[PDB]
This record gives C-alpha cells, sequence and structure tokens, in this order.
C-alpha cells in the first residue's frame, strides 16, 4: 500500500466497526439537519441570520489561526519517555534522576529556526529540538537546539539576529546584505557560522542530529553543593546529513520531509532514541577555565570535560491531533525544578523571560492548562486566579491570599535556590571583545577534515556572494582572522562568482 | 455567629482536616521555597530576573481581568434544575419536555443592565433572568429579563438605548438628556419606561421577580406543527420590591445585596422556585391579532392567552468559584434544540447574532468548552477545529472535512427547521408608528391602582426633572398623548421641581 | 548592479545625506546607552530586572506575530489608481464611475489560496487579485480571484473544502485522499477543478493573469434602475503561466518569485495595468437564462453577454513597509457604497458576514483605523464608540446616540438599498444537483486545444494518482460525466501510474 | 442653568452653526439610508445577512469594553502642564528640570484602588495620582499615591494584598476576614493602615489631597553624581476630606463625586495645581539612616530631609473624550528618562515589570502608539517592528537589525546608567522584621490630636469589628504593640460591638 502518514483516515476508520456516525452538531451541541445548504427565503433568494448553523461554523472557521511562534515556527512533535540508565544524584537532588530505572513522561518538538509555518524542512538552519519532562516537581523544560553554541553571547542582540535572518521589511524577501551585515559587523558569530555551512547545516530528518542543551546549568544536589553542566542528548540514530543537491530536491519535492520522516519511523514502531550525557565544571575549574565558562559562543573541551551518562529518551507516539498537541506546546526554560538552576550566561537569563512572554501572547494568559502543557504529574495550588479562558475550577474556592490563617497551599523551604555570591557594579560589560576565533580555529583545523573544508568554504560563499562587496570584504577578513586559509579559499570563491 | 457568606474562608477550612496544606507551587508545577522575599543581591540589592518565581506570580496577576459584559455587567448565579410537571408535547418535540417529572440541570446568571461591574444592585433598571438548560439535544439558552416587554421593536436602535442609559462620552457621567433625548424622540419605549418607574422598578432581590421569555418562540411538535409562544417563569416567592427609600439605603450600606441574598438562601437550604407557563397563539390568531404579534413591546393578553403550566425551576446550589461559573457563563439565545425556534421578532433576530458574538470577544474564540458553558448532556461532533485556547482534543484525527468517505458525523433530517412562507420587497419597514399607547393605557387604568399612579408619577418626575425643558416638554406630551392624567399628573409634578 | 528589491537598504541609506542618525530610543522615547549589552552586576554576575530597556524590547518583539489569513495567507501588494474611460452611468450611480477621467487611489494584495506563509509563490492553485477603492462614498473593495468561478454554490461547504486542501488534522501533511475525497464527492467542482489543472492553473507572476469579479453584482443607476453584472479586469501584460517544470525550479529557487517580481516591475517604472469590463443582465434575461445567473460554478458567454469597458487599474507604487501595508490590508467585500449591491448568490451571501468577521479577529475590532484600511478619501461619522486599540479621537464629545435632538449625524435617504421582491419558503434549497457538466463540457471541448487537453490530463492524473483507487474510481465517472474522454484519457494514465 | 459637566451636549451642539448634520456612515465610510430599520422580507418577515449596516453597528456595539485595571479600575483623568519654578540641576540632568520657568506636557489620572468601574469615588481608600510629563527625553510617568507610604515592603505580597481588598473568590463579597486576616499577619503594613483610618482616609474629591511618589528615586547630575530623592506635590487648594457621614450620602447621591467636581472646576476656570518638592539623601546619609531607606513603610523626616521646591503641577483641560484619553491612559514607572532612575527599593523593582506588562494585556502589544500615551514631544526610532494594531508607518524600510552600516539609529553613550557596586549573595532577605512600629508609634503621638486619635480608633474598629474573634485579637496586639493606647482604645470599642 503506502506509508503510514498517508492511510491516516484509512485508519481512523477502519479503527470503527462499532460505527453509525456521531450526529453532527453545532458547538452548543444542537443537532444540525442539513449542513450542505444554507437557509434561503425562496431556492434563490437571500441568506437569513436564522441560520445560526452557518454563522456557528463559519464564524469558528473565521477563527482557527493564533501567531505562529516568532522563531521556529515550523516543526514536529511526539511523546515518549525519559528513562534513568546512571545515577548524578552527587551533582542532582532532582526528582527526575532519582533513581535508576526511573522513566518520566517526556514531549519534543523538532523545528527550523527562520521560515515561517509553510516553509521547507530541508533547509540550511540551525534546529530546535525541545524536550519537556512531566516530573513530579512540576515540568522541567530543557528547550535545546542541536547544536552546542550560538551566534551571540547577549540577548539584547536578539531581536536584531533574527530580523537579519527573516525578510526585508520593505520588499519581504531575504536579504543577504542584512545576513552578512549582521554577522561581519558581529564576528563571536564565526564559531556558529563555521559550524552552520558545514555539512551537519542540514541534517537527514530530526532522528539524526543531536540536541544539546548549549548553555551551562547549575546542578544542586541534596547537600547545598552546586556544581556547573551542560546537557549532551546524542542520537542512537547517528549523523546522517543531507547533500545540497538531495535537499533543493526534497525542499520542492516534500517541503514536510522531517513531519512525514518522525510520523513514519514511530508509526512502524522504529523508535528514535537519543543518549544524554552532561559535562560538570566544579565552580573552582570556572574561576580558571582561559574563557567564560558562561559564553553560548564556547564549548566545554571533552579531554578536559568528558561527558557522563545520565538516561535515554524514546520516542514512541504520534500526536493524534497536530494543532493540539505540537501547534499549542510551550516551552518555557524557567521550569526547572528543584535541583536545576540557571547560571549567569546572559543568553539563558533573557531566555528566562522571553519564552512565558510570548506564550501569553500567541497562546494567552492561561496557556499552561492547555492539557499538553500541564503539569499533570504534579499538583498546582498557588494564589494565582482568574484570566481569560480560565478552564480548571480556578482552584475553587480556597483561600487566595497569602499568606492566610486558612490552610491554603504553603512554600516549601527545601526548594530555595542557592546561595551564590556576586560583586560587582551594576553596568553593562563589553562582551564584544571575548575571544571570537581560538576554538573557531581548532574546529577548522582539527575537527573538520580536507573534503569538510573544501565544503564548509563554498558553501559559505554559495552564499555570502549575493552582499555587497564592502561586506564579503568586512566577512572575509574576519574569516582570515580564524585562520588564512579559511579566509583566502573563501576570497578565492568569491573572486570567481563575482 | 453569622450569615454563611460570611463564613467562607471557615468552612472551606473547617473541611479539611485531612490538611497539611499544598504546596505552593508556581504553574509549571515547580515547588516554592519563599515566596514571601524577592530574590535579590544583598538584602539591600536589586532584583534579579532570575526571580522567575515573582514574575510567573505577577505577571497571572496582570492579566486577570476579561472586559466585563457589554450590558448586564453585574449580576449573581447558581445552578439547579428544571423539572416537567405538565406535558406540551402537542405543541413541542423538545427532549426538555418529553415527559413528566423529568429533570435537566440548569445555571441562572441575574444580574442588572446599566451599571458597570462595582455598581449597586439595589438600583431603578431592568433585570436578567437567564437560564442555562443542558439539554440532550444540546444547550438551550433562555436569556429573558424580569418583564415581558422592552423599550424598543428593532434591534438597531439598541446601540443607541444602551448607549442614552450609560455615560456621556465626555463626563463619563451619567446625563438625563440622554436619558430623556432617547425615550421621547421614540415613544414606543413608553410601554416599558412605564413597568420601570412602578413599584417593581426595584425587586427586593432575585428571588422575588418574575422572569419573562418576552419575545415570541415558536414550538414545533413532532408532527412539523408549529405554534407561536410566550414563557413566563412566576415566582414562588412571591412578588417583594423595596421602597426607593430602602434602595438608597441598601446602595450604600450593602451594594452587593442581591448577591449576598442569593447566596444566603440556597446556602440555608431555602431553595428558589419559579414556575414556568407558556401562552400559545396559533398562526391564525397570529394573523387577526389587532397588532404585530411580534412586537416586543407588546404583551398577548391573558384573558385572550391564558397562561399553561410547564414544568418548576429551582435552584439549589452556589457557585464553588464565581469568576469560573458565574463570569465566564455565557448564554446564546440562538441555542435553541429541536422543537424551539426563533420568530420573526426583528428584536430576536439581532440577538441570534448578538450573543456569541460578544463571547467571542470576551470569553473566547472556543468559550464554549469552558466546563460551565459546554453542552455536557450531549456530544459535540462536527468540522469546526483549531482556534486559540483549545482545550478538548480538538477532536482528534477525525475527518474534517464534510461531506466525506470516512464515517465522521452525519447530519440528521429530523432536525431540519420548520417550512415557513415569506412573500415580500426587501426594504426596511418603519415601526416607529405602530401603535405606542393603547396597551399602555390600560396598564395605568387597570392594572395599576391609586396609589401606585401616584407614585409612578413621582418617580418618574423625581428623574425627568433633571433634563433640560424642551426634553420634559416632549417626554410629557408622549405622557399625555396615552392618557391625559399621566401627562398632567406629571407636569404638576415638573413644574414645582422646576 | 542588482534587481531594486536587493538595493533596497542601499538605497534607503543614499536617501539620507541630511544623516547623522538618529537616536535609538525605548518606545517611551527614552535614549538608549547601550543596546548591545545587558545591564548585570559585574561583567559575569546576573541581569538586573532594572535593564527596563532589554524587557522593553524583548516584550515588544515576543509579540510581532498575528495569525496569518485563513485562506490566501501569503501574497504580495502595492497601491495605484482606478480611472474611468467609459461610462456606465446608465448602469450605475456610484461616484467611483461618475465621470471619464476620473481617478480613485487603490490598493491591491496578490495572493494563493492553501499555503501557509513561508510557502512558495509558483504553486498551482487560484489566485487572489484583490481591489480596495478609496471613494469618496467610502471603500469599495472587489475581492477576486484570478477565475470567473470557484467550486462550490454554497458558503456552508466553504470550511470543509478549505479544510481539505490544507493538511491532515494528525500528519500535518498535504493529503489527496482528502483533496480527491472532496471534489469526487461534489461535482459542482469539475467547472473549476478543469480550470485549475491546466495552463493557467499557474501564472508567471501576478502580472500576468486576469481578475474577475466571480460574483453577480447588482448595479443601481440613479433612477432606481437595477441591472445584474460580473467584473472583468484583464491583463494588459497579456497571459503567461510557468510550465510546471519551471515552477518547481522556482518553488525552490525563488519561493516568493511573484513578490520578487512584482516589487521589480514598479521599480523599475514598468508598471502593470488591467482593462475593467462589466458584462449585464436585465432581471429579465435573468428569469430565462437557463441556468441560475447566481450561481458560482457557472459563467455568463460572452457571445450572449459582450464584455463592456469600464476604466483602467495602473499599479505604481510598491509599499515602504509590508507588514504595516500588506500584511495588515482588511479587503471586506461588504464595502459597497451606494449604487453597487450584492445579488442572492449564496457564496457571496455568506462573504458579507465572514470577512469582517476575521478581521476582527486576525486584525482587532477597530483594524478600519488602521491607516491603509481607513475610508480616508471619505468622513466617518457613526454612533459607534470605543473598543480596544481605539486610534482616532474616538468622535470626540459628539452625540453617541440615535436618534438625538443635537445634531449628531443622520442617515441619507439617497444611499436606501434597492426593492426587490422575494416570495418564497424559508427552507434550505439543494444546488448540488444544479447542472454541473454542461460549461465544462464545452470549456473541454471548445475552450482548449488539444495539446491542452493532453496536457490537462496529465496534470490532473499527476495529482489524483495518489488517492485510493475508490477515490480514482469515483473522480473519473465525474470526468467521464462531463465527456467521456475527459474520463477514459484520465484512466489510461492512472493505469500507468497506479 | 445648571453645572458644565451637565450642559455638555448642550454645548457640543451649540458650538456648530456650520451645522447640517454629518452623513452617518458605516465603517468602511459608505453612507446609510435607514438606520432606525433593520432589513427584512416583507414587513414582518426575517433579518436578511445583507443588512450588512446592522452587522457593522452590532459588531462595533459588542466589542467595545477592554479589560478594566486589575488596580485603580475608577478614575478621573485631565491635562495642564509641569512649569519650573526653581533649579536642581545640582541633584538632576533631566531636561524637565533644565531651566527655570520651563514647562512641559502632563496628564494626570485620579482613581481609588479596589472598586471595579461601576464604584462609588467617595469611600476610604489610598488614592492614585499620576503624572506623565511629555519631555524631549521621553515620557517621564511618576505613577504616585496621595500617601508618601504604602501597606508592604516586598512586590511579591502585592497579588495577596490585593486579593484580599477585593472579593471573595467563592461569594464575590467583600470580606472583612480577608481584609483583617492579611493585615494582622503582616503588621508592617501599621503604618498606612493607619494612615488609611484617619481623616485622610477620604479626601474631598481629587483636588484636596498630596500626591507622593513614595518610593526613593535616584537623582543623577551631569557630572556622574547621585543622590537618593523622594517627590511630593503638595495640594494649592489644601487639604479637605469629607466626613464619613457625608461620604455613605454621596456614595448613593453621587457614585461620581469626584470626576464631576475635576470636571466642574477645570471647566468653570478653577485650575487646581499642586507645588512638587523633593527631599535629598546623599549616599553616605543612606549608609546610617538608621532604618533601610528604601523602604516602603518609611517616610524620611523633614527635620532631618527638609523638602525643596522644584516647580508647579497645573491642570487646565479636560477631556474631550474619556473612553480614549482617561480609559486608555497607561502610566509605567519604567518610563524614566536620563537623570532620574530606580533605587534598591523591592517595591519598585517589581512595578518596573508589572506596568507594562499589564498595559499589553489591557490594551495591546502596542499601547504607545495610542495617542495620548506617545511621546509625541521625542522622536522613537528603533529597532521593534510589526505586532498588532500597528498604527504608525512601523518606521517604513529603515533597517531592522542592530548594528547595521546603512545610518539606522544609534545609541548614545551620555545616556548610560550610573555606576554603583553590589556585593553579596544572592538569597531572598526576609523584610518582615524590619521595624513595623516607631515611625508609627510617633505618627499616632505626635502627628494627630486627641480628635483624631479618638476618631482613628473608631473608625478602624467600625470595621474590624466584622472580622472572627481570633483575627480581631491578632489585629490588637499588633496595634498594642505600636503604643498600649492604641491598643486599648480599639478592644474598648471592639467589645462594644461584639
Ligand atoms: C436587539 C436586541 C438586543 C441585543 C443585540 C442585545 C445584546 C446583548 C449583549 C451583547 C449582551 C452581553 C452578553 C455577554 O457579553 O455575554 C447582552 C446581555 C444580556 N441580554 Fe441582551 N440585547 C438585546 C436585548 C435584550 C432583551 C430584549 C432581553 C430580554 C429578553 C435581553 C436580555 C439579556 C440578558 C439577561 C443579558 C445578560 C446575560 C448574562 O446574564 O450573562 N437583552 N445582550
Amino acid at each position: 500500500n503506502r506509508d503510514p502518514a498517508s492511510d491516516q483516515m484509512k485508519h481512523w476508520k477502519e479503527q470503527r466497526a462499532a460505527q453509525k456516525p456521531d450526529v453532527l452538531t453545532t458547538g452548543g451541541g444542537n443537532p444540525v439537519g442539513d449542513k450542505l445548504n444554507s437557509l434561503t427565503v425562496g431556492p434563490r433568494g437571500p441568506l437569513l441570520v436564522q441560520d445560526v448553523v452557518f454563522t456557528d461554523e463559519m464564524a469558528h472557521f473565521d477563527r482557527e489561526r493564533i501567531p505562529e511562534r516568532v522563531v521556529h515556527a515550523k516543526g514536529a512533535g511526539a511523546f515518549g519517555y525519559f528513562e534513568v540508565t546512571h545515577d548524578i544524584t552527587r551533582y542532582s537532588k532532582a526528582k527526575v534522576f532519582e533513581h535508576i530505572g526511573k522513566r518520566t513522561p517526556i514531549a519534543v518538538r523538532f523545528s527550523t529556526v527562520a521560515g515561517e509555518s509553510g516553509s521547507a524542512d530541508t533547509v540550511r538552519d540551525p534546529r530546535g529540538f525541545a524536550v519537556k519532562f512531566y516530573t513530579e516537581d512540576g515540568n522541567w523544560d530543557l528547550v535545546g537546539n542541536n547544536t552546542p553554541i550560538f551566534f551571540i553571547r547577549d540577548a539584547l542582540l536578539f531581536p536584531s539576529f533574527i530580523h537579519s535572518q527573516k525578510r526585508n521589511p520593505q520588499t519581504h524577501l531575504k536579504d543577504p546584505d542584512m545576513v552578512w551585515d549582521f554577522w561581519s559587523l558581529r564576528p563571536e558569530s564565526l564559531h556558529q557560522v563555521s559550524f552552520l555551512f558545514s555539512d551537519r547545516g542540514i541534517p537527514d530528518g530530526h532522528r539524526h542530529m543531536d540536541g544539546y542543551g548549549s548553555h551551562t546549568f547549575k546542578l544542586v544536589n541534596a547537600d547545598g553543593e552546586a556544581v556547573y553542566c551542560k546537557f549532551h542528548y546524542k542520537t542512537d540514530q547517528g549523523i546522517k546529513n543531507l547533500s545540497v543537491e538531495d535537499a533543493a530536491r526534497l525542499a520542492h519535492e516534500d517541503p514536510d520531509y522531517g513531519l512525514r520522516d518522525l510520523f513514519n519511523a514511530i508509526a512502524t514502531g522504529n523508535y528514535p532514541s537519543w543518549t544524554l550525557y552532561i559535562q560538570v565544571m566544579t565552580f573552582s575549574e570556572a574561576e580558571i577555565f582561559p574563557f567564560n565558562p558562561f559564553d553560548l559562543t564556547k564549548v566545554w573541551p571533552h579531554g578536559d570535560y568528558p561527558l557522563i551518562p545520565v538516561g535515554k529518551l524514546v520516542l514512541n507516539r504520534n500526536p493524534v491531533n497536530y494543532f493540539a498537541e505540537v501547534e499549542q506546546l510551550a516551552f518555557d526554560p524557567s521550569n526547572m525544578p528543584p535541583g536545576i538552576e540557571p547560571s549567569p550566561d546572559k543568553m539563558l537569563q533573557g531566555r528566562l523571560f522571553a519564552y512565558p512572554d510570548t506564550h501569553r501572547h500567541r497562546l494567552g494568559p492561561n496557556y499552561l492548562q492547555i492539557p499538553v502543557n500541564c503539569p499533570y504529574r504534579a499538583r498546582v495550588a498557588n494564589y494565582q486566579r482568574d484570566g481569560p479562558m480560565c478552564m480548571m475550577d480556578n482552584q475553587g474556592g480556597a483561600p487566595n491570599y497569602y499568606p492566610n490563617s486558612f490552610s491554603a497551599p504553603e512554600h516549601q523551604p527545601s526548594a530555595l535556590e542557592h546561595r551564590t555570591h556576586f560583586s560587582g557594579d551594576v553596568q553593562r560589560f563589553n562582551s564584544a571583545n571575548d575571544d571570537n576565533v581560538t576554538q573557531v580555529r581548532t574546529f577548522y583545523l582539527k575537527v573538520l577534515n580536507e573534503e569538510q573544508r573544501k565544503r564548509l568554504c563554498e558553501n559559505i560563499a554559495g552564499h555570502l556572494k549575493d552582499a555587497q562587496l564592502f561586506i564579503q570584504k568586512k566577512a572575509v577578513k574576519n574569516f582570515s582572522d580564524v585562520h588564512p586559509e579559511y579566509g583566502s579559499r573563501i576570497q578565492a570563491l568569491l573572486d570567481k562568482y563575482n
């Protein structure tokens, strides 16, 4: 026959022999007599306002669309479980990790970053890989990317970043002057631009890319003892990327390639897994790391900070409804249950605010009562009330002020955050001159071969070539700065294009 | 001790011996350590963006308020049951009425009409008395008033009506020029203005007023046989009104008088009931009624159209949460289950549209999934999908187009509306000159005594007195038109004020 | 150099020698000191809540996206003028047409129909061609398509139609079972499916397709005299379509092909025009047309109803801001100024309601104050007040009720709609069995050659081939019904695919 | 005649002799023929969906209401000017203060705190007194109260505070158990509870109360030199309070008393003014003040910190439209132009976030483009784009990313915030045991007479009397703690009530 994505209504149906279709209703639950013909006066007369079946249905249609995600708009989702397989209780007191063999439910959305909702899956772009955990200490969202780093170290430059990756305000076209204006003007961006224009620029579907936490977290054990960490969830399927020729074909041939693939795997019993690892950095090694340990354009070298296994991530259930379980999923970085905690990472500190900020806009004030976003494995008790589309019982008649003499919920000291000491001037510190090339240099000399170096250059120039020459000029200087051949392998190509 | 309204937290508490308060969480379900002290650097330092407990909670606070109702903003609610006690199956095939002794669940909101949310209960104003029925054929809402008529016969004049009852666009004050400008300029308004300034202008709480459907419905039996009807739900408690002296005191002494009373009745076991009656008018008597049978400024005389009993309305359960079960209740006139159906009543035809229109604005696109507004006694199956704050499973993976070969819901012919014949020119027919006084005249001569006539005059002038004299002049002419003493009992008083 | 789309920031800049950049502010208008570095305690400390520059900017970012259009989501816009060139004042009293040589300003959005915002321009799909006119009698929107017909004759089937053209509720993929389930089950759809899979399925950009009003309007002259009409705006550029091979390339090579082209034309001085024609049908010819004159699956034959010239449509100004002048443009069918007026067309009667319905959702209650949607060539005076994001002066302190003694705006009798007579039973009339093939048959025998017939078959099957065989079976029967060779040229191909 | 509030439409009219009312339109600008009669088939037929005049108008009605303010919901506004009259340029480099005689435009909303929109003006409650300044360095909002202190020192307790001042979640009534539960459980609240139940609990209208900044700001001169400050704007009209007997009468007699008065003053030429003063506290006196200088339950004694004059606040223009210029005014604390700057005040630090947070909810993402909220005296240039109801030109085609090579706006170093040093542990510091009585004690012994002390007791108990006795018990202990007679003057009264 065909692939399961395709046999969907076929199966929805096959699955009801206990048929006799339900009665077609309005949303008030009133049964409908004819839903194929509006109510008129005479067969060629006008439409009655009394056709409250027409307006019910139409009124709902005209209201189906919610704003798409400001970034990472296009994606795929699925459900499965995280299972502990080693213990790190030394490091963390978090329930999710509390005992080998433990399983917590998880949801996952894969996505690209700049394309809007009808774009093609198979484009060079970073790739979102978000994991929501339904722990007993509430949800813990780990909003990762398939890259261990990023383009920038200060959240303040993010709007701009993204603006320049999107489209011209006048033209609505993608503009290389904007792409390359930004990047060349901010070379802290070289580390990841180097990751992006390499073979991993475009994964073969979601199942063949790694997920990284990128940021540095802080893990706190049951004694008050803290350490810094990095999460890596590696693919059990391997790395597999699509050549750029392969990607052009599929972008037209199957814009949704990655959704189809993810659906089909799971459907046929071929469940993707990823192994979750943590690198750990004590507070002292942190005082000596030759770089800012909290700098998103930086990785922690594995000879120095070897990876430690934590458990597995298995994806084994497809959505029944996309809209309701993938379009409405809201991942917040700030959803950290006791034992996990943010670091001074400038980029992380702004994600603390942004995610819930846009969730209240896109979805609504109360988007945490959306079945899928509900910490259902825990028990919510607080003094928050009311607000639009308030679904639950709104916590009944329980005292809504704190504190009170009437047995309403109480705070629990064992959940206090970890005491840490900060001294300094309230000022805005430059970070543009932190080291922009070392790690980059090595990446290009020792992490990537010669084929790859020839490739990462052609791909780069293949795009760069369309900015204005000034922009080229500056772009290449920066490249030149990371390694002289990086620079002039690129100029060579650019010359020949130009 | 005190009244139950007052012993509320006292009881909420008493009711948990199985105490040990719940753990105070964030909305993600993460447990909180200190909710009385924000996170700072040093005890006199600044507030960290990392206090994602502060912003969670605050973010929810700043979002608690939804727009209040455009009219009827202030009110009380409660739950109970409708029970059949006589059969009218001759007249109607509606399930709610299907068999003596049948009980359907109902909700009820009482309200005033012009005051905004913090106004006083005990003011002269019409009074909303809405009943939502959770029938098997979906919800059936009967959005009635405590008056059998209204001020106007064309929905097009409603915005204006209401604008003039509210406040000045510049001043934000209540303006008698606007009240009396409108009313005197539109004398179709005399019938109800006469009801409003009489002793029934202000009921003693909700429990001592009648509820009326006002409009003319159409009842259709199991044979295709139709008749026109009027619903009357009379108080089993009696009529009881508060003198205007009593009402001034309470407006300051207890702005919420009616909420307190309704709460307290039910709480102490004193359950209000109302007997529901129907007047019936055949299609032929309709062709001969000396007035427009479908004219909201008109009642059907009971010697001519005696009342027929239908069942009882008992209120026996108070809300646990006001916000969630009274502020979020949405009554739509258009929620008529098979066997009940609108008439050509101009005022009714516009309510068909307006209620769901503002419900999608105030509450949201999907306000019918709000637990209390859900036709829970029925089964919703249709082709509507998606939309903001989409709570259910969004009907899964079931075919979303109609028609289809895949067993998705189907329409049911037995729910077709009733065939009726209309012939005419598509035009806008005046209705301002329909009879504006007869029924009014009688009302004032034979329905109300002498005490009452002396009273309805003083009350009228007591307010009228503050418009400009032109407005008075016209106001009184109109009154003069309904009965010469109506007019000059009023001028007499106005002279003495002026 | 390069194409003007591309030299945009280059020109924005070149255009300011009167430079010295403005001071970068917050939205409160407070000047910013460093917008590249957040405010922290110590260079490696945490982010202060006092960085109200961070949250201002971020808060705005997280809120940039509004829901996209339920259909026709992806598009291009531009401004220009309509100019009268012949007079039809016999037919219409509309100011826009009042005198040869008259020019009214117009805006225009081109779009596809099913793809979401990041889709490819160059796909087989109908094509929106909307024209907003800023007349003195208010705006007149003519929301046309590049096709004179459509798939369905009853608005009630539209949600479904569209649902089946979009994506599976479970899978989020495009599903041929849904495409072909619908269409084969509703053969009234054959007329336009035949237009769609022919060479005009994909125009070469927007400039080389015709625009049609599709529906039948009613034109009313200065005497009260009415006639029925059809609007046709033909391209002065010619017809030009892209082969399907050409379209695949460009869908990947330049998803935005049509935006780029429209931008570039106008930018370089190559202004597209279209000639507007009207077919006219008297009320009597309407009583005899061998079909329902008001049936969207039907054209009025030009030998019978020759076209009459009206004026020209010239596009000569590109947007400065896409978001603000193309994403926020709202076209409402119901925006008909005196002299133009809807017919009993079932599809038209539902568009009366739907457009403003979704505009109040997507844009907001007051989306008619969005500069571009403002009838700026007229003067708005009414009794509507208040509402969210109320921009103007809200009409000051002017009486807000109607009628009134205080000189507030008044209605004008000369704008009454045209008296017309309707007689019949209030019922829901089938329309599925109206003639589904004749016009189709001719189309295929005499309107299209042999090359074209060979092509329209291959294209059809080329897609059809992926439904389940039942669906094929039914699809082909229908085709067989319109002409036996239509049917079996298709079966032949399908056999060879299958 | 009568008061100007009352002669409003009378004047609106009188003011147009250049009459001939405008033509009544729809919002598309289409002229209306009959707005008093809907469109039907036959004079007693049903309502046509083609009455797109009905739905336009109705659709707008059903959408008029926006959520009211979470607190301070009910109020009055007006416009005028701030004028410099002494120089404090030593202290501050802010343009508003730049030179004696300077005048900046200002807006002002007065309000109460707990009542919802239809409540009575003349109730015991704190009183909002907000001032928006349209300076050249953007708007500077000074969101003050008529009290120099408040009930709490940590924003985290605010939701709760407010919850307990409002109504029961079950009952919707005002509950003294909640009022007095909170307050007695948090005695830091004694300072202001003492202010609130004294004669200043209820001002005689807005014109006879002082305005205070309450919080401690930081003033920074042109050298980088900082100092801490407190703003006091004293009434030039004097203090005048209404007895509680007077207030009961007016609450029923004229719920809007304060709006009427403010309107009428200004209208008749009687312009209220207030003199603005600043107390200054060097960073060193701050290191020695025997209390937390940044503690909202604390004033800075004037013998120690004498007041220094700054300029005058004159109110001289009433709104034309209330909705558009008072309901839609949005004051943000965070709107501080260079030279003014927040302190470590915990309560202030949370207001930084909250105001704009709820403005984006109530009004919308872009509420700063609402004419009245627009920093019109400055020039907004930034990288923020798009968002719902985006009114301006959205800044055209100007580069939307930062930084860029294309002359788009730039940041200005002279606007950097003031360098300050903080050292400490990231922890949550208690503040409940800071001194809760001293200042209170004095207040009651030396600031208030004997009449007043007898009064402040009766008023207190007069309300307290309705909590449960436990609550009383604790309440009085606290009072006892501030002065033994405070406590037992109260017990005496409570005994006699009880
Ligand atoms: C053209 C005529 C009328 C129109 C368009 C209209 C419109 C409205 C609107 C927009 C609301 C607010 C509902 C909400 O926001 O949830 C409302 C409330 C209400 N109306 Fe009407 N109104 C009309 C006349 C009447 C009449 C004649 C009655 C009495 C039979 C009535 C009874 C009510 C009641 C009881 C409520 C409050 C519902 C509740 O308690 O939730 N109205 N109306």
